[PDB]
């Protein structure tokens, strides 16, 4: 699995992407001076980034670009644990990279903080916690039924109707936390301007969390797949052929 | 008789219980009277017709993806469902949209409540001028979700999600400027359910959406594009005793 | 004739009825200078696109569903329907325009009301100009259209309507700054005649689209796209009449 | 080029590029009525790309774009002459687009014709890697959409390549106005005459940029498997597959 050339170019994508999304995500969510970006404005910007990437790098990654999307699909018995650790890794790797690059292309009256995920006065870490679970439950269902081969009803553009369920979860989750369910998103621009929050955890497990739940619902309960054991067992350290 | 003994169908009912809570946490949390930035009639509308139209992407396969008592009744009404399953599905659609309101309770800071979105008549408009409005937004989702669940479509339909989607969607554009936009019992019903009991124009937010879906399941699915079955086989249907 | 009195064509100019209804009524709708938060430029479009969006998916498969005298009276200059098709239809939607727009005043309030959506010149726009830009804003949408609904297309069309009703909405984000953005006579003339108000350049409203509509065809069908028929088959198509059908019902084997 | 279809081709390119160099620069204009605010301008230039595929997509490609056409010939998708007659009539196309907007645009409103201004806080340096992102990234999905050798479901081309140049508007405009389109930036710089020595960066960012994606994705990503008498006979312009 490892060794071929496929799982290069597919890790590849997933840090490419991972990039992308990054950058234009956090660039386009700048306190710029000209105007600062409307919530709307904002909550596009990502799910048109998370579209686009979708339609494409989806065809040589399977177009992740979350790590909580990576968790949730290998928890659900659709991947490798070896795959779950270089996406991932290419993920963290890759935000930081996107996070980078925007550091030195935007003026400083704009910069400020780089757009990472401030938690909400009023709002708490229990509370902040149960909405990126949410946040990232909806994500991850929508995407699983998206991407399921067994499926008969017309899919349409699974591209732009994942990438539309990433802006349905920051015109909500930019009140809450600013909106991450990415914990690379999170993760990224944390590690470039060098200063993380208390509630951290909450932008990792939150997400994590709540995509392993879909995952849960989706491949076990309401979509079973009826494999034997020692099937399940080949596709973990990847091994299926079928 | 029956319908219910299936595990499809205990799958079915729960899944509508799931969707239609999501509804309504994105569309009230979404419509909530943000003090860090209020939200615009534009971003309320997308937000909660992207809710419908993501959900429908996820769980319509499970359950059919009503997301609506109003729905669940005018395909009761259109003849394609039986009663058991109309009579399980808005008891899953309306104890959902109190869950869903009640965990954006549960977490929302108390600067931002404000209402809870929840829908309010306009002033300047009586409860007639609204009633009226809530049949022709009811219609056309209606309308429009029964011409893209008809299987007999031999068009490019596409994307229908995203384009019942966007009729939850466009229903908000003009239909937040009245009440806040029903066009769902469970949507309006849930988070007013956190008082004790009805508002002034309550009874516009069951009937006008009710009645609404009713006259597409009847124009579509009697005079437009029937079906042309006995009497044998809807009795059949109705009991839920169908192949 | 017996196209006319047909069961089918009875649900195909009440659905252009039902349809233009309902798109004045939403479009129009959008665009009142509301008190609670004044529409804004963007909100005003795609609720118009979304309207013809969501109305040609729903509405598609009963009439075709143009919603607008632009488009059916470029498809009779194009060759793709009937005299009477093209007549009964228009009718309908100048109709279902006032039917819509009938009904919109019947509900929005005193303060609310105000002009009704109508259509209005920019200021500095004389209607030397306004005209150029309405031909353009309809151009670009039949042109959308036509090689959208055309079933000789091999490359994969998507969801028709809304590629299609994001076309007007486009429309809007420039059309606005001009007229408020018509595209559409029907949608001019449904509200005229209801608050009874006809301006100097209501000529504009009516000639723009048709003729931004019909020079489409005949660059789409004529130019890009030829037909390969014959004079016999034309006149044929233009009285109302022409073969092979599909899955005609009914029996034997 | 004495073919009927390259004629039509050719001119669909002039046709587009000047219909979407109309739509893009008349949206983002010094509207005294009410200034275009950001979200509208990114999706009144990415609807134009979204809608200019779906009607001339067929008849020329779909190009609407200067750094596209030379990606896909440095990708090995056309002829050298298609490409240079390509680039003249979106080039040309851009010109007649403005030309005409110089006569139908109203004076208060007018600006300076819309032209790319490189934010002054920002450098020639820093704009150009933008431009690069913005334009990769676009390419990086047009070619993928329009790959034919795709089993994946591919939704609407056209919508979400027009989505992509929203996307590139929604950050680009910021550094630049957004232009990821050399001729975009060209059209209107002729008819008012205004040439920045900052003007290098909307030719060589976008070119850039769409010349990487397309070496990435053709020869890296996804290879082709043809010889080099095959290659050259692509860029001479003499190929004819199956029947
Ligand atoms: C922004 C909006 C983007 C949405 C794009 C939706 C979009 O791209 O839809 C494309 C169609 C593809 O059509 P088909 O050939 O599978 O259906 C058969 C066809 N001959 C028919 O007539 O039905 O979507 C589907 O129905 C299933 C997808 C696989």
């Amino acid at each position: 699995e490892v060794c071929s050339v496929a799982f290069l170019k597919a890790v590849f994508a997933e840090f490419l992407a991972t990039l992308i999304f990054v950058f234009f995500g956090l660039g386009s969510a700048l306190k710029w001076p000209s105007a600062l970006p409307t919530i709307l404005q904002i909550a596009l910007a990502f799910g048109l980034a998370i579209g686009t990437l979708a339609q494409a790098l989806g065809p040589v990654s399977g177009g992740h670009i979350n790590p909580a999307i990576t968790l949730a699909l290998l928890v659900g018995n659709q991947i490798s644990l070896l795959r779950a650790f270089f996406y991932v890794a290419a993920q963290l790797v890759g935000a930081i990279a996107g996070a980078g690059i925007l550091y030195g292309v935007a003026p400083l009256n704009a910069r400020g903080n780089l757009a990472v995920n401030a938690l909400n006065n009023n709002t708490t870490q229990g509370q902040a916690m149960v909405v990126e679970l949410i946040l990232t439950f909806q994500l991850a269902l929508c995407i699983f039924a998206s991407t399921d081969s067994r499926r008969t009803e017309p899919v349409g553009s699974p591209a732009l109707s994942i990438g539309l369920s990433v802006t349905l979860g920051h015109l909500v989750g930019i009140y809450f936390t600013g909106c991450s369910m990415n914990p690379a998103r999170s993760f990224g621009p944390a590690v470039v301007m060098n200063r993380f929050s208390p509630a951290h955890w909450v932008f990792w497990v939150g997400p994590i969390v709540g995509a392993v739940l879909a995952a849960i619902l989706y491949f076990y309960l309401l979509f079973p797949n009826s494999l034997s054991l020692s099937e399940r067992v080949a596709i973990i350290k990847g091994t299926y052929e079928p």
